[PDB]
């Protein structure tokens, strides 16, 4: 009868399931070629930590699978789409999406411009976790006292 | 009990099967030999994500089954043929099956031919599993209000 | 009840599961090291394909596991036994096995050699498990009706 | 009923599983990209190898769970953080972390300098699970008779 | 109870389980680089040819389980330990452990110095498990007739 209290224990598991998560992308930067084994084997170990962390069914985790549900229906889709486009656009270079095709050979120097956008995808999700896990426990926001601005 | 009424779940979990499926591709022309790793992660994971999709067996799958199999037997066969004929095409090049191999070398500037008929094909499956599923439903095309020309 | 009915079974699912074995095979000529990734998945499919066709344990597969293995006890060190000689030959070029090493760097232009013997490996196959198949149902070929011949 | 003595059978096999771990690292090295397959293999053998230890459930491992809990929340996000901070260092190398960049393409000549920090790694772990194995036993070290020093 | 009666299966199921060893280290020597993915997949198809061999509990391998942990704790750290020796090595060339790094870029050559003891590992496994089969079946070596010499 612990279905509504599977939270608890998803929100300390997150953490740590998180923290690798980030590591992950400051080391695709390079696995997009020099090693992808590492890549493949970080994004399926977030799908498999979650899927195996929900094996006992003995908190009735049947509840928090609708829920689940209905965010893990665009986390999925949105994780393995920006991945894809860095996955695929080395060679959508001769696209000339640039303003110029100079700098073609001249791309493998790396400008490490990938961690413009990484760096600032896993703080938006770590505290995008932390602050929903801390207001949904309250729903009317009680006991928040986060903002309190607006 | 709800055997014949699992097909409403496969649809809304076919979409985002789908549209995963679509970008494979989409890096599968780099992936070719850059990177197949990812090629080989995204095919067994379609596999493995209908086959779990289906595992709670709370829904009564059975009848589903029979009727998937019909459609699973050319679908597995179809999608993994198209693969490996460009899997395999790298080293048939010396086939010369073109009209001329003069341009052997300077294949792998990556004219992105391949993106020719993924394009195509990715749009023409989307279509094909969005109206059977909306026509299925109907059988004799009663609310249909697809196309209605003949 | 049907385990000696399950031959059936096997027959119908032997057909894919052969055509997309002999592909595989007609891609590993260049996975043998461009891309082996492939390789290790259509291997592993293979012998994944067939036991987990027979997970269901309704159809008792007792019976039609003792039979299977009077020929699996040869189909997999066999099938694995001419991958490995291939595998292991680019290295053992050094053998000097060949009447001179003048083609030694010359080896890389890949003649497609592979593919004299893989080609008629395909049909050999595909044609024992084929007359096989339908002259087992017949035991003394009453309706064998195929050769007729000696 | 032997939930509490199943510690005994952990220790007797931390002992390989440990000593395997550490060569695991010593061939990273090269590994990091030259051959980084064996490193993912080893990484997951790990994990699959203790989640596998406990399969059995006859030694009730629930309380060896909780108190695993406590120490595998940090041995794993350790583990996997200092193998990250050298599979993403590598294309790092442009931050100019040193004193200089001209030794940029000089470094590909592997000083070894990663061996530097594993070799101690190891040892104090393979102390450290010796040590806190043969205390856990005693509590309040009665039998210790380690260091006895202060 | 047939679970003394196992270690009959687990001959026959050894002779091929044995073969297809030795094949894969004869392979592993280009492996080591040029295409690992194929040791990666020999290596963990013995651990998982043994542990699903034992599946079906039907014949109480429990028996053979305490018997095979006897030998189990030495032969998976001994079949790593000499396979990393080498996944090492390649990048412990730089230790000068010869008599000269004269031939350090000349290393490539691959003189396939690594089948000297490959090939002598094989034979003995080979007789050893052979002979050692045969005689725990006597104990006392009543019907041996191998050796008789002393």
């Amino acid at each position: 009868m612990l279905e509504r209290q599977l939270g608890y224990y998803l929100i300390q598991l997150y953490i740590p399931s998180l923290l690798i998560v980030i590591l992950s992308w400051i080391s695709f930067w390079i696995n997009l070629d020099a090693a992808p084994a590492r890549v493949g084997l970080g994004i399926t170990t977030v799908l498999t930590l979650t899927t195996q962390s929900s094996g006992s069914r003995a908190s009735l985790p049947k509840v928090s699978y609708v829920k689940a549900i209905d965010i893990w229906l665009a986390v999925c889709l949105l994780f393995v789409f920006s991945a894809l486009l860095e996955y695929a656009a080395v060679n959508f270079v001769s696209r000339q999406r640039e303003f110029g095709g100079g700098g073609f050979i001249q791309r493998a120097k790396k400008i490490d411009k990938i961690s413009r956008i990484g760096f600032p995808l896993a703080f938006l999700i770590f505290n995008l976790f932390y602050w929903i896990i801390y207001k949904i426990v309250r729903r009317e926001d009680e006991f928040e006292h986060h903002h309190h601005h607006h």
